[PDB]
């Protein structure tokens, strides 16, 4: 089907999440989400490799004009030249109906065409 809207949230960084080594300990990079609309927007952060990342907060609601900082923590790991990881992060969002009574209901009653997605590439720099 046809998506109802393009992504409303503004992301910083907009496309790539860079993690600088060494990776002997947890390496964290931030992702700021800003809501320029006059409506409340709910979000969920997802990844292609959950075991290698910890995200906080991984979901929430952003009020009109507000901004939230998401901490993305890459878990320590031993570099393997034989590994070819191309991890991606996704910020999935949805407008909260103005008359809805709780956040859980926003996602429970959501239709596919009401979702907005943004993808970020994870880059590991030595």
């Amino acid at each position: 089907h046809m998506a109802k809207h393009e992504q409303i949230l503004v992301l910083d960084p907009p496309s790539d999440l860079k993690f600088k080594g060494p990776f002997t300990d947890v390496v964290t990079t931030n992702l700021k989400l800003q809501n320029p609309s006059d409506r409340k927007v709910c979000f969920k952060v997802k990844t292609t490799a959950p075991r290698r990342y910890c995200v906080r907060p991984n979901s929430g609601v952003i009020d009109p004009g507000s901004i939230v900082t998401v901490s993305v923590m890459l878990q320590p790991f031993d570099y393997d030249p034989n590994e070819k990881s191309k991890h991606k992060f996704m910020v999935q969002t949805i407008f909260a109906p103005p008359n809805i009574s709780d956040m859980e209901a926003v996602w429970k009653e959501a239709k596919p065409d009401e979702l907005m997605d943004s993808k970020l590439r994870c880059v590991f720099e030595m």
